[PDB]
C-alpha cells in the first residue's frame, strides 16, 4: 500500500497510491524518480514534487502551449525553456506553422530518464539527442544565459522543473527583460505560475513584474492533474498580441483533450479576492 | 510520523491531504459518521462518512458559486429552497439576497446541524435561530428532500447541497426526484446541485447532467476550485422558463462583495476539459 505525498504551504497535500517505485537516480542538478502509480499511470518526481503523471500530463501541456500557439499569428520560430520530460514540444509540433523549435534544458538526466521511463513525448527525444529532428534542436544548458545572447523567436515558453527554485526565472526582472528583448515582433511569452491558493503572493509579484516589461499581460488557470490545482499562468506579449483571442478553427485540428480553444473565454476563471490583489 | 495527517481517498488512488493539529470530534448519527478536525492551516475541517464537507477557512470558495450564480441569473428569488445545508453555509449566502423573502431548509440528519453551529459556526448566528425556529425569513425541517419535494412547490430556487450521490442521498440524483424538483419550480425557476468531482466523480455528473437534461427546459454545467474537495468540482443547473443561466445581475452581484466567485466575470465560470465536454 505505498503512497506518494507532495505537500504544499500550509499543510495542504496531493497524494497518490502506487504500485512500485520504478527508477531512482541522482543527477548533478536534481533526484529524480519514477513511480508506477494505480490510476495515473507513471509519474515523475523531480526532488520528492510531482513533475508529471502520464496518464493526466496533457492538462498540463496544453493549457501551458496551445493557448500562446493559438494566439500567435505565425509561430514559427518558438523557444521552450526546460520541457526535459518532451511533453511540450510534442504538444509545439502540433502546429503546422512550426518551422524550428529550440529547446533548452539543463539536466540531460531528465531527459533521458523521460526518455526511456516516461515515453511521453513519442520520440521526439531521442531523435533530439542525436540532433536528427528535423524541426527540434536539442541544447543542454541554461535557459537564462541562453536568452542573454539569443533573440528571434515568435514564442517563448517556459516548463522548467526549477532546479534552485522559482525564484530563478520569477522573481528576476532582468531576465523578464531579456526574454521581452529576445520576442518577436510580434511575440509571446508564457509560464506556468504555480498553484493559484498556495503560491498567490509569488504569482501576484510576477505579474506585476511583467507588467512593467512587456507591452501587455495577461493571466489564467487550469485544472491540472498532479499538481494543487488550479494551476496560474502568466503570458507577456510584444506588439500585436491579443491573448483573449485564440483561431478556434486552428484548435479544432489539435485533437485536444482538456484546452478547449472553442471556449477560450473560459480558461480566465480565476478567485475574485485574488484578481481584487492584482 | 511525525504529526497527524488526513487523507479523504477518491478513486482512481488519489488523496486531498491535511496536516492536522487534532481530531476534535467524531460522533456517529443515525445516517452518517460525522467528524471535526482543527487543521495546521485551513480552520476547522468538516468531515462525513470521511468525505470532506469543508474547511473553515476557504468554504466560501464552495458556497459561493453554489448559491450565487443561480441567484443572480434569477429575476426575483423571493422563495428559496435548499436540500441539505447542514452546515449553514449555503443558507448564509442565500440570505445576502436582499430580494428573498422566506427560505425553507431541508435537512435530514439533525446532528449535523447541532455540530456545526458548535464546532464549526460559519453560519452567523442563522442555524441556532432556525432550530428553535426564530428566524425571520428561514425555516428548518428535518426531513428527507426526496420526499418533501413530492407535496411542495413554489419556490424561484432550489439549492440541492447534499452528501456524494452513496446511498439515501443517491435519490436526489435521480429522475423521479428531478422530476418533482421541475414540477416544485415557480416559472421562471432555477435548480442547482453540487455534481462531484470533474475529473474522478465525472460518471456522477455525466449521468446527472442526462438525467436532468430530460426533465428541465434547459440544463448547464460549470466548475469551481473548491478548496478541500478534489479539484475542480462540478456544478448542475435546471432552469424552468425563460431564464439564460449564461447571464447575471452584475450590479446585484456586487452588493454582496464576494472572495470567490467573480459575477463580473460570469463567462469564466463554465470552465470544463474538453474531452468531459465531448463525452455529454
Ligand atoms: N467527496 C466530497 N468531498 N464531496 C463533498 C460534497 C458533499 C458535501 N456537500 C455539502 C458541503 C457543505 N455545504
Amino acid at each position: 500500500d505505498m503512497e506518494f505525498i507532495e505537500w504544499y504551504p500550509r499543510g495542504y497535500g496531493v497524494a497518490f497510491k502506487v504500485k512500485r517505485k520504478i527508477l531512482e537516480e541522482q543527477s548533478e542538478y536534481q533526484k529524480i524518480e519514477v513511480y508506477e502509480t494505480e490510476g495515473f499511470g507513471k509519474l515523475l518526481a523531480i526532488d520528492g514534487t510531482v513533475q508529471l503523471v502520464t496518464e493526466g500530463e496533457k492538462s498540463y501541456h496544453e493549457p501551458l502551449v496551445h493557448p500562446a500557439m493559438l494566439a500567435h499569428p505565425n509561430p514559427r520560430r518558438v523557444l521552450i525553456i526546460g520541457g526535459g520530460d518532451g511533453g511540450a514540444i510534442r504538444e509545439v509540433l502540433k502546429h503546422e506553422e512550426v518551422e524550428e523549435v529550440i529547446m533548452v534544458e539543463i539536466d540531460k538526466k531528465v531527459i533521458e530518464i523521460s526518455a526511456k521511463y516516461i515515453g511521453i513525448d513519442g520520440g521526439i527525444l531521442e531523435k533530439m539527442l542525436s540532433d536528427k529532428h528535423e524541426k527540434g534542436k536539442l541544447i543542454i544548458g541554461d535557459g537564462v544565459k541562453f536568452i542573454e545572447e539569443n533573440s528571434g523567436f515568435d514564442v517563448i515558453i517556459v516548463d522548467s522543473t526549477d532546479p534552485v527554485g522559482p525564484a530563478e526565472m520569477l522573481f528576476s526582472e532582468e531576465f523578464y527583460k531579456n526574454a521581452y528583448r529576445a520576442l518577436n515582433d510580434p511575440g509571446i511569452y508564457v509560464t506556468q505560475a504555480g498553484s493559484v491558493y498556495l503560491f498567490t503572493d509569488e504569482f501576484l509579484t510576477a505579474y506585476r513584474k511583467m507588467r512593467k516589461v512587456f507591452d501587455k499581460v495577461y493571466y489564467y488557470s487550469f485544472p491540472v492533474i498532479g499538481y494543487a490545482s488550479p494551476w496560474a499562468f502568466l503570458v507577456g506579449v510584444k506588439g500585436s498580441i491579443d491573448f483573449m483571442k485564440v483561431d478556434a478553427e486552428k484548435g479544432k485540428k489539435l485533437g485536444l483533450e482538456y484546452y478547449d480553444p472553442d471556449k477560450h473565454e473560459t480558461l480566465f476563471q480565476m478567485p475574485r479576492y485574488i484578481v481584487q490583489m492584482l
